[PDB]
């Protein structure tokens, strides 16, 4: 179980649904929401919850509670100073899609001994009424452990804070695969960012075709551009953290693309390549979930070399349950 | 309701589904399959299918029938043949999803004056006559052409007729007609079928690409937008690969869209508010209900009500 009482700044999709899910496990956790009315709401209920930042940090200090960071990217830094400023030895966790960005303006401020990068793939980061029940039960927890491999010098308080992220992450249902933060921003650019740049490709090719295409369009077409009904904002926020990696991802699809054109434009039209190609990818997807196949390695902190076993989960993508 | 008895060649997803509403509402209806036991599975649940299909066309043709091609767009041009020879009095119709090569096929045969295309937006399957259901029109489009009015082509109250009852068999099991011609709905369905077919092909080896872990961080979204790359490699290659004129205009859209973000990502300070911005838009136009119609075939320029149906997306009723 979790060592520390969990300490979420910012109650919304991630944040609150997580407040829930830890009070439903019965594990020790409070938290902060901006709005007034959002904090007195969840407080009407059951929950332990306060207006004032200032006053979560103070005590968020004094219990030595690992402290969630359950704000939209743009929200980070200004919760890193306030942390750094109010709990300076407290450790901590994010929850954003993009993690080379985090980690940076973590490093840049040299609050990397005390870090555990989280990202759980729940949905789009709306405020308190947004959180529900149950959101992560079988959902994928991704936690990091650059600190390990990387030039930061870690000792076992860092490991301690990594544990009781992922017990964290556990207690609700999660499924943790741990993963560095390029592999993972690699990971995320190709099935999360691209799938939303598509996704807003799709609906203008379609609405420039007027009347008819919107009215013709079917279930293949709702469900291709369903992601494009997501806020500007955080499909910004997602992309331009994760430029780099993103136009790799893109460029592959360009390519396969621009092959795409070239076999429709042939005397005789052909896209073999692509369809059995797709066809064979699609099915290796949904092979490992359903119509959950992710294999499960053991960690034991502490045994020697037990490190090398988070590598060997991220090539694989495993999950971990940690004894 | 329907004036004629429905014939359906080939009873998969699409014509055994048609099937099995027609006889549920209790219209006359009988259809054929190639497969043997396909046809065996349907006599066994009480349906009137047969794997002859000679006698099921020399049937058609003694009961005035309405052919329906529920077959793939490859075993079209030997069933037009089929029909030709053993049946070339009877009314037919198509439910392939395009509309051009099926057209030109039944021009290059002189058969146009017998000839209604059709497109229920009903989807696809892996699947032939196990895959059929009952109330899969329900509330879905089913797209009617009308070329035979606006190119040159002598038609007569027979050819109104027989369009008459492919909007009526349409209604009858639940489905919302959208009139259309060949070119526009062939543009249409390269810009929101086609190509998004072609462009979950793309995110499924684009996720595949990058192995075990982003397959296994692959979330809602993509499991969404990589859905109809599962659909058989076959079918996506015969749907995109026949119409391959218009699913390039609606590529190299996509393709101007997708190199203008690039350059959006790739500035000093990485940028897609447009992208973003007329995406969001776009969809939520999309969400927000179709517009209607109605017509008394034969009345004068009962055809130009068409155009605007077809214009406007409305689907149509008859008086």
């Amino acid at each position: 179980d979790i060592s520390r009482p969990v300490c979420i700044l910012g109650l919304g999709l991630i944040g609150g649904s997580l407040l829930r899910d830890l009070h439903a496990a019965n594990h020790s956790v409070f938290g902060y929401n901006r709005s007034r009315s959002g904090a007195k709401s969840a407080v009407d209920e059951g929950f332990d919850v306060s207006a004032d930042l200032e006053a979560t940090l103070q005590r968020a200090a004094a219990e030595d509670a690992l402290i969630v960071l359950a704000v939209p990217m743009t929200a980070i830094d200004s919760l890193l100073d306030a942390v750094h400023t109010h709990a300076p030895n407290n450790g901590f966790t994010d929850v954003v899609s993009v993690k080379t960005a985090v980690y940076d303006a973590v490093k840049a401020r040299n609050m990397q001994h005390r870090y555990v990068g989280s990202h759980p793939m729940a949905g789009t980061a709306s405020g308190w009424s947004a959180s529900m029940d149950g959101l992560f039960k079988r959902a994928v927890w991704v936690v990091t452990f650059d600190q390990l491999f990387d030039g930061t010098d870690i000792n076992s308080t860092w490991i301690s804070i990594w544990k009781d992220v992922v017990q964290m992450a556990l207690a609700v249902g999660a499924e943790v695969v741990p993963s560095r933060v390029g592999p993972h921003d690699a990971a995320a650019a190709r099935v999360s960012h691209l799938t939303h740049i598509l996704a807003e490709t799709l609906a203008i090719v379609g609405d420039n075709g007027g009347a008819l295409s919107l009215s013709l369009a079917a279930g293949s077409y709702r469900d291709s551009t369903r992601v494009a009904g997501t806020d500007p904002g955080l499909v910004r926020a997602m992309c331009e953290s994760n430029a780099g990696p993103l136009v790799k991802a893109l460029d592959e699809a360009l390519a396969i693309l621009h092959e795409a054109r070239e076999g429709l434009t042939a005397e005789q039209p052909n896209i073999e390549q692509l369809a059995d190609n797709g066809y064979r990818s699609r099915i290796r997807y949904e092979a490992r979930s359903g119509q959950s196949s992710r294999p499960v390695l053991r960690l034991h902190p502490g045994t020697p070399n037990w490190e090398k076993q988070l590598i060997h989960a991220e090539t694989l993508g495993a999950r971990i349950e940690v004894f």
